[PDB]
């Protein structure tokens, strides 16, 4: 019922409680562990309801008052005659940076109480979606000097009238198959980019295009847009040491900003809820960059490093991956784009899962995804055992639109 | 029912039955995932469904189930489980066990070469003397000048719990630590207490960064008695780096034959607890963990300052230039000396086959990714970008407490 995590460096053992408010399903079974796998009405509504406006009421001290009460009813016959209910701007800010607080596979939730939210819960129009993301991006961006935000369009109602970004981050670089067989750009985002063309984008067929945003309001047929050019901060990839890593044409985006995920609070559903932070390097240089199935330039620059590649014992794949990250470092740091050095990252995360033990008595974190992709145990986190739940509110993973949206 | 898991890399996705046959829990709930938790006297009423799964898969296996020869082996091992409390192993079935217990473990990222394991069955043994005995040969057979060869002793299982066969070292080869009046320690410093055991029951430390501590071995629930491994059996490799000629100057060595001796071999209801079993190193285990953890040799800051490179920042990671260069350091030292050692590149290359074989011909392979995927450039590796189900098997080896915390001193 009680549970102890140990860090086996430093031999500190914390107790965790906050697990037994936990009802969402892990997954996982008394007989098999599924850790390691990537995705595994009316009555509904009011326990849902009263679960998040007590956890709220208790956060603001006012747990049992009068004011806790009548809010309670108030949303009981909300629920009751509307099947629906809204939340006030202070509830959505409270659930909003609460869904980050208890997301388990994000290690920059030390971060967590300073979310600039923006209600954009008026939106009618895609237009009025893509006005809303511009400000947010301008907002976020901060010419480098980097916040926290989310933006959040109105919630689900018959599910038929769904808010959704179809995009899966607002910035991202495009994907074409050519007829050489191999691909050019960003291979994570060809079926996207295809979509993209067949809704009407010129594409200009480089490595580096910056998708245009495609907006479904209110279950309408989604739209295009183009972010201005203007608005999209990148950064140039240069080595403090090598000269010639410049020619291998590298760039990356300064603002990381998820948008096809959904956030649950107190049982409303927000299938529009785009959000932002800024980079650790290693998500740029070890993922995007030297995934077999991303840009995949382990080979290119080793070879311009001189490295002997006859036998994977040289540790050649390794020493061209620390070189891709100092690189992505140095030059965030060089152009002022606030990004965090794996190191800085994990030891933050250590600071903030000691604050969240005692003062929630927990924290749930999913190892697998805390770990960095790289030097996992030279990295403090590697030796700090976690415990993987599932509070709300929440943000979840939802189906790709197009398999879903009818046209 | 059938579950899916899926390389995010190449899309193959595989099917898992064999899960469908794990007894033992794992830790977790539909409410909590325990996959990061390092660790989350039987009777006759329990023994006999043990004995007989075992031996329904033994039978099996080699094609025999349902045949005379399977029915009376059962009906023989009820018997002598009423009559004795207990039953014996055929050698057969203890060889087919031992190859299991590695077979199944799923922290295990070297059992591709799972049916290669040479056993050597040790259940005659009944001394202290013995038993070092049954261990020089193992590591003299396992060793083999370097071109090294996994192997396993198996020493007389538990009976009334108060007769346990212990090796008390965690592994056969390993370094003495020596913590220093001045908070300092001497040596490796994850062997501490071991060290200040063999020291209090007389062992003379010679008290360097090196020094491979004696053994120290109960037989039959007696005190455990010290012996030493003869210096010419123990195969160490100095290191040193292929262009960085300070390297050597740092001093660092480590011995060839990775030996786990502390854990517990269950087969068919029987506890085999001394069972120490041995193969050769994926380099990472010695470049990464045990030189540069910071509860362990800690020689990144001495190896990053020879280097030169910027330390003022964690960003200019130099800590990650550091251990790159030592994790050559180490491969280039073993195969210089002609001592087995395995990369991590390659290591992991073939554990993926071995678990796309191991689904086709068996139904599922239980692997733990927090264990399986490398202490460096983890997702370079392909199992990092696998899907891995875990889940326990038997036969199997498990944890026990250390035997001091248990042992009943006789005098
Ligand atoms: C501010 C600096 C931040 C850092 C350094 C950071 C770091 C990360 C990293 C490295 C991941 C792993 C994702 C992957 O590898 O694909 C992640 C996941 C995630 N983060 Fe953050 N984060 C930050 C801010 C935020 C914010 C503002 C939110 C929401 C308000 C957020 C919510 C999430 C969620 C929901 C996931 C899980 C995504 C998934 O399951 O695929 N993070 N975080
Ligand atoms: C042939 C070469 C082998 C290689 C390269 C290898 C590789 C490894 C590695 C890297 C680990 C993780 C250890 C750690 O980081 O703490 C491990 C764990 C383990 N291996 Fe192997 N292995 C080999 C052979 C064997 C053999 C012969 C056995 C016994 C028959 C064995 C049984 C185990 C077990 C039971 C664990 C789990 C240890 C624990 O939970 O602490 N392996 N293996
Ligand atoms: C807000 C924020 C800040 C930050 N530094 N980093 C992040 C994660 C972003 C960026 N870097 C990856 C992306 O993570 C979000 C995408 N999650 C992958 C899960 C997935 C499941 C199934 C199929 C897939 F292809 C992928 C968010
Ligand atoms: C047979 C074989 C071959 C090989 N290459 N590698 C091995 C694992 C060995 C070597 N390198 C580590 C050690 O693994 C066995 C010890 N396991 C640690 C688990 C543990 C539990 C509780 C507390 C702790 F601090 C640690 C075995
Ligand atoms: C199969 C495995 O679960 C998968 O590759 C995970 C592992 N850990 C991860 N960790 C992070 N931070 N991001 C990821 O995309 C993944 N992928
Ligand atoms: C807390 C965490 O599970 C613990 O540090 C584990 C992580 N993964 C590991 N993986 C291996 N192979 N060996 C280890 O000792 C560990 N330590
Ligand atoms: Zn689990």
């Amino acid at each position: 019922r009680f549970l102890k995590v140990k860090n086996w460096e430093t031999d500190v053992v914390l107790t965790d409680t906050l697990h037994l408010k936990s009802t969402l399903e892990t997954g996982c079974t008394e007989h098999i562990c599924m850790g390691s796998i990537v995705l595994p009405t009316k009555d509904q509504l009011f326990p849902l309801a009263k679960e998040f406006l007590d956890q709220y009421y208790s956060s603001i001290k006012r747990f049992g008052s009068k004011a806790h009460m009548d809010r309670l009813e108030e949303v009981n016959k909300e629920i009751e005659s509307t099947s629906t209910y809204q939340l006030k701007d202070t509830e959505l800010i409270y659930g909003a940076k609460h869904a980050w607080r208890n997301a388990s596979r994000c290690v920059g939730r030390i971060q967590w109480s300073k979310l600039q939210v923006f209600d954009a819960r008026d939106c009618t129009t895609a237009h009025g979606m893509f006005n809303y993301i511009c400000n947010h991006v301008k907002y976020a961006t901060n010419k480098g000097n980097l916040r926290s935000a989310i933006t959040i369009f109105p919630q689900r109602t018959d599910g038929k009238h769904d808010f959704r970004v179809w995009n899966s981050q607002l910035i991202r670089y495009a994907g074409y198959k050519q007829p050489d067989g191999s691909t050019l750009g960003d291979p994570a985002n060809v079926q996207f980019t295809e979509i993209c063309i067949q809704q009407g984008w010129k594409a200009p067929r480089g490595r580096f295009d910056v998708l245009p945003l495609l907006l479904q309001a209110n279950g309408n047929d989604p739209e295009l847009f183009q972010i201005p050019p203007e608005l999209v901060l990148e950064v140039p990839i240069r080595h403090p040491k090598f000269d010639w890593f410049k020619d291998l044409g590298l760039k990356w985006y300064g603002l990381p900003a998820v948008s096809n995920m959904l956030l649950e609070i107190g049982g409303l559903e927000f299938s529009a809820c785009p959000f932002s932070g800024w980079y650790m390097g290693t998500e740029i240089g070890v993922r995007n960059y030297c995934d077999n199935s991303r840009y995949n330039i382990l080979e290119e620059v080793a070879k311009k490093m001189d490295l002997d590649m006859r036998k994977t014992s040289s540790l050649w794949k390794d020493q061209a991956l620390v070189e891709i990250n100092i690189a992505v470092l140095y030059s965030f740091q060089s152009d002022k784009v606030t990004i965090v050095d794996h190191h800085s990252a994990t030891e933050s995360f250590i600071k903030h899962m000691e604050n969240e033990y005692r003062c929630r008595g927990g924290c749930p974190a999913d190892w697998v995804w805390i770990v960095p992709p790289m030097s996992g145990s030279i990295t403090p986190v590697f030796h700090q055992e976690m415990l993987n739940y599932r509070l709300t509110p929440s943000f979840e993973y939802q189906p790709d639109p197009w398999n879903t949206h009818v046209w």
